[PDB]
């Protein structure tokens, strides 16, 4: 599949917007489902530093390829404006969109 770019008020369940750039100063992607590798995703590649996880929900990125590098989670929604202590901001490299339920 593909990441829809284009993102709506506020993005929420297993949803989240990214932002070119950090501080939303970019365009805007919206992704409700999992996106790894971004860099033949059409207007993407490169471009990502500033993000928001919506609320009840739980984005979980990897630094590095989705393949290999760390994961982490982030329940309820979240700020990424900057991405550099990740890994540089812009290119960070793979996001998951997962809603919170038992284990």
């Amino acid at each position: 599949m593909s990441v829809c770019k284009g993102v709506s008020g506020n993005p929420a369940k297993g949803e989240v917007f990214l932002y070119k750039h950090v501080n939303f100063q970019g365009d805007s992607w919206k992704v409700t489902g999992n996106v790894y590798d971004f860099r033949s995703v059409s207007g993407l590649n490169d471009v990502v530093s500033s993000v928001k996880v919506g609320p009840n929900t739980k984005a979980f990125i990897f630094k590095d390829d989705r393949f290999n590098g760390n994961f982490i989670r982030l329940e309820e929604s979240s700020q990424v404006t900057d991405l550099t202590t990740r890994n540089l901001n812009d290119a960070i490299s793979s996001i998951i969109v997962a809603t919170f339920e038992s284990a």
